[PDB]
């Protein structure tokens, strides 16, 4: 319970510090891909489904400009956004596609397991 109260007051702390840092850059220029990561990657850990959905929209636009390596980072928080959207199948979809790219990565073989426990017990 600590540890989950813990999560949460740090999850605010870094979405409004990357928010910040976003709508900075943004006014100023072009967003760098790892600002516009960061603030994705907080904002489909945030408690509401609109902040999920927007982080979801902005790895999407990071895709098409990522490195090999950025581009498999990108899909993974896309599952994992998806699955905290109870968007199974789209969340599937993404891990089962890093895992033939990247068989080792047992993150994303958890996360298939996660997401097929949910659709089992809920």
């Amino acid at each position: 319970h600590m540890e989950a109260v813990l999560n949460e007051l740090v999850s605010v702390e870094d979405l409004l510090k990357f928010e910040k840092k976003f709508q900075s850059e943004k006014a100023a220029g072009s967003v760098s891909k790892s600002t516009q990561f960061e603030y994705a990657w907080c904002l489909v850990r945030t408690r509401y489904n609109d902040d999920i959905r927007k982080g979801i929209v902005l790895l999407e636009e990071l895709l098409p400009k990522g490195s090999k390596e950025e581009q498999r980072d990108y899909v993974f928080y896309l599952a994992v956004g998806n699955y905290r959207l109870k968007e199974y199948e789209k969340a599937l979809k993404y891990v089962r596609g890093l895992l033939q790219t990247e068989p080792q990565n047992n993150q994303a073989k958890e996360l298939e397991r996660l997401i097929d426990k949910a659709m089992k017990k809920d």
